[PDB]
């Protein structure tokens, strides 16, 4: 009986319900909440999608229903619990993606029964182990098979594939951790499959399996991240695979050139990434006949010369063109211009001379052109104002070349701009005070290491939309606007190393997602304002994460860097910025910005240092759950150190040096369990050096020059 | 007998003998020679100098002849009288003035014997017909380059040749015709291959040069070949073939990948002059035999120095000029030990010069560096001194600063010193050609000098051409310039030297080129500069690139040495802008005679020289360019003048000359760019050749001229 099958379901199975999604299954079966059923009134379809529901699955009590042959399970948090009861199976698609299955014994049962199983999805679980088993071979109907997003693990079996019924078309392995020689596994007759993807795994070998080219049907073939080596195959390979369309060889041990031959497959060609290999050379002249090309990744390789100006600028098709962190040198080519559907244009970390490209907005039509990025040359002169012509732009990055002069204001009034980097050159002048006015309301202003001068505009809180400031080592004078207050998107702000003067605005405190506050080295001056710790428990993640970054760790004492944004630069020209090689010791991190709080966070880095801020610590900074860094040295800060500071449960640097603080070491200190550089030096501090923590074991150095410290690593109390 | 032919051979043939090669004229005479039996076997007039009219018949009645040179004399083709039989086996006609192309017909119809035919160095006119006779089993060399042979080959022409042929050389002609027409037979036994400097067009090599198993050179270099090189498996029909040049033809492309397969043999490739795109290929890291490697005037970029040409192990001439490789220069082209010969001119260089050449583990033996017209910055470096082989150095066209190493004048085998159109500092060194080389060019044109020109310019007795106009040069010219008897051209203008024009430059036995223009001379025009005319010899200053910048002003434009430079560069060069009207000449030099020459250009103006024209000055018979503008000049012109038939410019103007124009001027047929404005001229217009066609300009400013294009004398 039908009504009892999914009655024993929801009791068995599901552990919770918080939206009451099965407050409908309750005595017909059919007017049940994603139940569906034939006019007999028999189950035939079961849809619980996105459900909210926590439980164990056992698929054997759903499939015992005779009739069922849809089951929609995907989106869930759905446990793995299996019986093995061989209840027997008529589905015809199952989707059970975005839960937490863990037995892969589900896909052997799924694949023994079910034999008119037309489409699985698996797709993010943590099945776990080896694959074995392929669909029996009495299934002459499977078409679409989902496992990516797993945990699948060692070598795949060498006739997995080839196992499969004829009809599959779309196979999907990506995102597991399986190995073994790529030109061990056979395809079989391989007759309709179309999308075959073994993406982000550690597949190794030399050379493609002969059986590979029995896909004369197949769109789509990605083997990106993965250990597959030796040189791209050439020759008359790729005229196997007369409708490819998509092609990513990206991420793998390749090298030697590009073969001419691969050209073979420009007829229906779309998609093509060979980044993040070893390929030397160029794109050889034979892919002008690539019509169709709409996205070209060759990025972090060492290719060079001119095949931009020979062969890219005759593709008219081309959208998406990357070529960053390879070895391209000249000046930009200008026929790239002839690329009319150009939207996103990467070139950094090449060997570029000249002048920045300016041709793409001056053309015979409206320029589509969205994204120019050529950080990390040796582009020289100033911002051509020609830029003004390209309405479309939404993402400039000119970072560390050699660019000097003012930035004329056609920049600041593109309408649809949104990241303006240009860190690490010469520019000068100032920042207009028609900012997010005339122009577009930006996410990202990224101008430090520069020499810009005058104030920080007022109108800086009209870019609501702003995400991250950095104006770092420039020569900005003047008070930090108060109007800060209305970004409540803002995230980062880094205006260490400039000349600013006036009070740390409390109008700080109502940045409601300020994470990241750096004024250091400025000539600030009144008193730390206390509503910086106003948001602490309430701060929300926001659009700021996901961004290249590196962090330069300086390793030469308080009188020896920080965060930059690092898209499209390489890690090689940090250690040699004048900047970073000076100071001895240096480790650069690097990777992705992330939130470790998906709510009620607090303040991550906090460095007020080297101004002249004078009054007491406010009590409420001790309660940032989530600050890393405070870095309050080099001040005129008086009073004692609040004991309310051993909340400070996340901080591992802690800097209250060259002060005047007074009093006792908070003992609540020594529960900070992740503290690894502490300094309170040159300050008026006295008495006994807290015994637990880690506040015994910091050099004497950052102890020095107190009023009477003691206990170890000091000399013993008692004996003074 | 044969005494009587050979006597009938020198009367009827010869017309002259200067160097009595033919005196004691039988064994005993010159050149000829006999067998024990005393038959003649071989008659040899090689570089005799002997003018005559040759008809082989009259030699070919020797009965047993089987050697004739008659190579590097003056022999004119004969009417065909008589008709013998020949037994000739080696024939060399080479460097004559032949025009008959009868001699090859003949030669080859009879001369069944024959192994070895030169026909190479004549006026050889008509199409190409007959192919050595069938019955001609043994001939294995024919070289018919460096003629006057026109029209389309035959297609059986190569073909119908006998099977053992290993040498033919078809270069150096005018036929034409798709290449793919022509067949090559069976090609059993050839091994060198030349149709180069023709017209030979096309698209498709013919299929039966695939046969030519055994070849070792084939050079198809200057004709009209089109398309793309051949790829796929081609090249490996050539399994032997050690040199290959496609060179200046319209190839179009990528180089072929598989052109690699010629690697385990070939020692010299040219393919230079096309329009070749990409880079040298991976494939050629195995090309450990190739010694010459030539991809100029292509469009060739990229890093393949680096990645390929620095892993050719036994490189020692490498030519990349006018390219398109930017970056710097490739430190790792030290890894090639045996480099010679390194020509990166006309590329977009960046970077510093490369100097790591001289580092090596042993001495280098680099001769020839050429970096010129690409963006090299900072200084010469002091580490080319240690380059104890280098000859030539060409850093011209660059942005190069600052002084000169003192490590470079002491280079002892130095010989060419070109690093003009940079911002170069510093002086010429007194120790110049003392513990340094002897050098023929010392070329620093339009750069920041300063200074004197050293006396000890003296010992540089090699000079053939100095060039520092447009410097910052003072002090006085050094009176021993008249030691260097090889010197031919002397280039100072646009600096501020002072003093006299010495004397001395009269003992410049081979100076034809002398220009002082835009200085602060003072003293007299010396007599003595004109004292070599009708005696100077051609030298070797003949054969090197220089471009000529004609403004329409001062010397802006002029002469200037234009190895691996490109034209547009210099249009660009404000030596172009100075004055708005330019066009530019280009070439290699030349002489317009072979002996008895006099000067040919000569610049003294914007200078304070005073006095008079010395007569003899009229007297330059082969003098182009003569400007003594803007002096101050005195007394008249001499009638001499009416002798300087090859002038075609003559600058007079800004003196204070006095009298009438010579009416010998107008005998001048050439000269077609006359100024006589700004004297104290007098008198009728020579109403003779272009006087009276000549802007007013030219003759304004002056005390009582009269006649066309002034008004009538008589009026
Ligand atoms: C193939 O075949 C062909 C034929 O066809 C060939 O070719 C050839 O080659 C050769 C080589 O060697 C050459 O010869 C040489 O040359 C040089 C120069 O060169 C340059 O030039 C030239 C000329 O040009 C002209 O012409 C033409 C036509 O004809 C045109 O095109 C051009 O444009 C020009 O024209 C111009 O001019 C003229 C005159 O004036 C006029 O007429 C007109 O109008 C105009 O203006 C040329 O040709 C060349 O070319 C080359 O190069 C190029 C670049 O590189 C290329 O592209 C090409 O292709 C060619 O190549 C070749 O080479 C190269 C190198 O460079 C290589 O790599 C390759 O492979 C090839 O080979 C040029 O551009 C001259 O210099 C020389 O002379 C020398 O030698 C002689 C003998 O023979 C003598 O007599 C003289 O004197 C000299 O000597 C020297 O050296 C020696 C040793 O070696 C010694 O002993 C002496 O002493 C001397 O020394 C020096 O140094 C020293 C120190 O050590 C001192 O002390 C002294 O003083 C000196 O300085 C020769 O002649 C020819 O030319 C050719 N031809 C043709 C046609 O091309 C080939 O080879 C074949 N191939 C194969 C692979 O086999
Ligand atoms: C072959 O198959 C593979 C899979 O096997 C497939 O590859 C996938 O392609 C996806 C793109 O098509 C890609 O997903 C996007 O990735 C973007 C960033 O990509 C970069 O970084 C990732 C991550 O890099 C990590 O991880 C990798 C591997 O794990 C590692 O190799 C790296 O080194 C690096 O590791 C470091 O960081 C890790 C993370 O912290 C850390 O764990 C490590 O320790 C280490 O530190 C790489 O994969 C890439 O290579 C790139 O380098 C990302 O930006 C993007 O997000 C956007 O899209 C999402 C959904 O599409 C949205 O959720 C998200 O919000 C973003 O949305 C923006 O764009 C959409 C339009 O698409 C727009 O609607 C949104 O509004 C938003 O717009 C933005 O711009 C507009 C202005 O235009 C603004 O208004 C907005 O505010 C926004 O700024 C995607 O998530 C995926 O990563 C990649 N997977 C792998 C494994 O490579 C490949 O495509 C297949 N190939 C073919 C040819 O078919
Ligand atoms: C802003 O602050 C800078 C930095 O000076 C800091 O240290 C000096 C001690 O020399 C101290 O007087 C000041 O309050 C800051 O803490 C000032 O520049 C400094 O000016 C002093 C004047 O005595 C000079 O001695 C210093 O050499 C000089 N620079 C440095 C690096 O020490 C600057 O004048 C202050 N004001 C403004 C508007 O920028
Ligand atoms: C903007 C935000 C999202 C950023 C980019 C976030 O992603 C990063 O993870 C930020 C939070 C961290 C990157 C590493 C950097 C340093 C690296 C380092 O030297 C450490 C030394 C010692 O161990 C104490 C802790 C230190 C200071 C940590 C503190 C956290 C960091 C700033
Ligand atoms: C060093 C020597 C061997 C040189 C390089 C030799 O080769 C060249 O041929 C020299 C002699 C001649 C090249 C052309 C140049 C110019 C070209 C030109 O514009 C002419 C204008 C007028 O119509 C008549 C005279 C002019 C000035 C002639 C005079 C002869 C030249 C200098
Ligand atoms: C199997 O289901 C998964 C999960 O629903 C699908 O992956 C999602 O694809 C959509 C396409 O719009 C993305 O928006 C989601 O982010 C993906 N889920 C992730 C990343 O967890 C997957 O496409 C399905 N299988 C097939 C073959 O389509
Ligand atoms: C600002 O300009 C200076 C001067 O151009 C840059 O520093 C010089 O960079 C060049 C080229 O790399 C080096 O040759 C010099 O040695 C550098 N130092 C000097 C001239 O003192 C500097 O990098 C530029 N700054 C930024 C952030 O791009
Ligand atoms: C965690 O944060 C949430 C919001 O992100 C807090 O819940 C509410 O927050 C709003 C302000 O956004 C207050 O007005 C409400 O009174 C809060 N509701 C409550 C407490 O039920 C929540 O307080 C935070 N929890 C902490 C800091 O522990
Ligand atoms: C080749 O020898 C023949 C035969 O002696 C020469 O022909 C005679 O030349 C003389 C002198 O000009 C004439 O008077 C005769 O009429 C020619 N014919 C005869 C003798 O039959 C011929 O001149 C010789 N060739 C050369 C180049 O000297
Ligand atoms: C080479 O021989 C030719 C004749 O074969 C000579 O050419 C003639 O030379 C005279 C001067 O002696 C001129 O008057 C004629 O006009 C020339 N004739 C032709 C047809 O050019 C030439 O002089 C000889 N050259 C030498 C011996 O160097
Ligand atoms: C000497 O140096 C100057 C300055 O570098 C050169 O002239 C400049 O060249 C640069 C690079 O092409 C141009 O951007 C400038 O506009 C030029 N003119 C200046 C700075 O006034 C000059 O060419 C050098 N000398 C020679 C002979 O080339
Ligand atoms: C052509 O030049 C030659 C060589 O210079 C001159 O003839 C000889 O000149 C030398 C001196 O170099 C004298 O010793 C000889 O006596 C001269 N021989 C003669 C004149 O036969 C010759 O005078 C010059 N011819 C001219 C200028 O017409
Ligand atoms: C002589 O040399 C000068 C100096 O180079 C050339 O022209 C000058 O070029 C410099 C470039 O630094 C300028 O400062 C001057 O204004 C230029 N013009 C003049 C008239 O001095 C000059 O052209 C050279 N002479 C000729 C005839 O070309
Ligand atoms: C698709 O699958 C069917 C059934 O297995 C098979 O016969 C056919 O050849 C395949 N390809 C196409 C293009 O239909
Ligand atoms: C020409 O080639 C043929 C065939 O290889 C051979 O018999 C003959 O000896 C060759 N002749 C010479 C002169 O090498
Ligand atoms: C140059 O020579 C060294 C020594 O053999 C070698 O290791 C290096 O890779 C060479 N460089 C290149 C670019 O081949």
């Amino acid at each position: 009986n039908d009504t009892a099958l999914l009655t024993a379901f929801k009791q068995t199975s599901i552990k919770s319900d918080p939206t009451n999604f099965l407050g409908n299954w309750r005595y017909d079966p059919c007017t049940w909440r994603g139940v569906s059923c034939s006019s007999d009134g028999r189950v035939i379809g079961l849809d619980l999608r996105n459900g909210g529901l926590t439980g164990t699955l056992n698929l054997n009590n759903l499939t015992a229903l005779s009739n069922l042959r849809s089951l929609y399970l995907q989106g869930n948090n759905f446990s793995s619990g299996d019986s093995s009861s061989s209840s027997g199976c008529s589905l015809e698609v199952l989707d059970l993606s975005s839960n937490s299955l863990t037995d892969s014994s589900i896909v052997d049962y799924v694949f023994s029964t079910c034999l008119n199983l037309v489409s699985v999805n698996f797709s993010h679980n943590k099945l776990a182990g080896k694959l074995k088993s392929s669909p029996s071979a009495s299934n002459k109907r499977i078409t679409t098979v989902d496992l990516s997003n797993n945990r699948f693990s060692d070598e795949i079996p060498e006739t997995f594939i080839a196992d499969f019924p004829n009809s599959l078309k779309h196979l999907d392995l990506s995102g597991n951790n399986v190995t073994g020689d790529f030109s061990r596994l056979s395809f079989g007759l391989c007759e309709n499959l179309t999308v075959f993807s073994l993406s982000q795994n550690s597949i190794s070998g030399d050379r493609f399996p002969v059986s590979l080219s029995n896909c004369k049907l197949l769109e789509t073939l990605n083997l990106s991240r993965n250990s597959l080596i030796g040189k791209i195959p050439g020759d008359d390979y790729w005229g196997n695979f007369q409708n490819l369309r998509q092609l990513s060889l990206a991420h793998n041990l390749y090298s030697g050139e590009i073969p001419p031959e691969l050209s073979l497959l420009c007829r229906t060609l779309e998609v093509l990434d060979l980044s993040g290999n070893s390929l030397t050379g160029q794109l050889p002249q034979s892919f002008t006949s690539c019509g169709s090309l709409q996205s070209l990744n060759l990025g972090n390789n060492k290719l060079s010369g001119d095949f931009l100006s020979t062969v890219v600028s005759k593709l008219s098709r081309i959208t998406n063109l990357y070529l960053p962190f390879n070895n391209i040198s000249g000046s930009v080519p200008i026929s790239l211009t002839n690329c009319s559907n150009l939207r996103v244009l990467d070139l950094s970390s090449n060997e570029f001379t000249g002048e920045v490209p300016s041709g793409f907005c001056s053309l015979q039509s409206s320029s589509v052109l969205e994204k120019l990025l050529i950080a990390n040359n040796y582009l020289s002169g100033t911002v051509p104002v020609e830029l003004g012509k390209c309405k479309s732009l939404k993402t400039i990055d000119l970072s560390f070349n050699a660019l000097t002069g003012l930035i004329p204001k056609e920049i600041w009034t593109l309408p649809k701009l949104s990241d303006l980097v240009m860190w690490a050159n010469n520019l000068t002048g100032g920042i207009p005070e028609s900012i997010c006015v005339d122009g577009g309301n930006l996410e990202t202003l990224i101008l430090n290491n520069n020499l810009l001068t005058g104030s920080l505009p007022e109108s800086i809180s009209k870019c609501t939309n702003m995400l991250w400031i950095s104006l770092s080592s420039n020569l900005l004078t003047g008070e930090i606007p108060v109007g800060i207050g209305k970004l409540e998107k803002l995230a980062i702000l880094q205006l260490g190393n400039n000349s600013l003067t006036g009070n740390i605005p409390s109008e700080l405190g109502n940045c409601k997602n300020l994470i990241w506050l750096d004024l250091n080295s400025n000539n600030l001056t009144g008193n730390l304002p206390g509503e910086l710790a106003s948001q602490a428990g309430l701060v929300m993640p926001g659009s700021v994460s996901g961004k290249q970054f590196a962090f330069v760790r300086n390793e030469g004492g308080t009188d020896c860097g920080g965060l930059v944004e690092f898209e499209g630069i390489r890690a090689e020209r940090l250690e040699h910025f004048p900047m970073v090689h000076s100071c001895p010791k240096t480790r650069i991190y690097s990777g992705m910005t992330m939130y470790m709080f998906s709510s009620n966070g607090s303040m991550i880095y906090l460095d007020l240092s080297y101004n002249a801020v004078s009054g007491s610590i406010p009590l409420g900074y001790g309660a940032m759950g989530y600050l890393q860094v405070l870095n309050l040295g080099h001040n005129l800060l008086t009073g004692t150190i609040p004991d309310s500071f051993g909340g400070l449960k996340a901080i591992g640097v802690l800097d209250l040096s060259h002060n005047d603080l007074q009093g006792f070491l908070p003992g609540s200190l020594g529960g900070l369990s992740f503290l690894s550089d502490l300094d309170v030096s040159n300050n008026n501090l006295t008495g006994p050096i807290p015994f637990g923590g880690q506040l015994t074991t910091f050099p004497l150095t950052r102890y020095a020059n107190n009023s009477g410290l003691c206990g170890v690593p000091l000399p013993p109390c008692s004996s003074g």
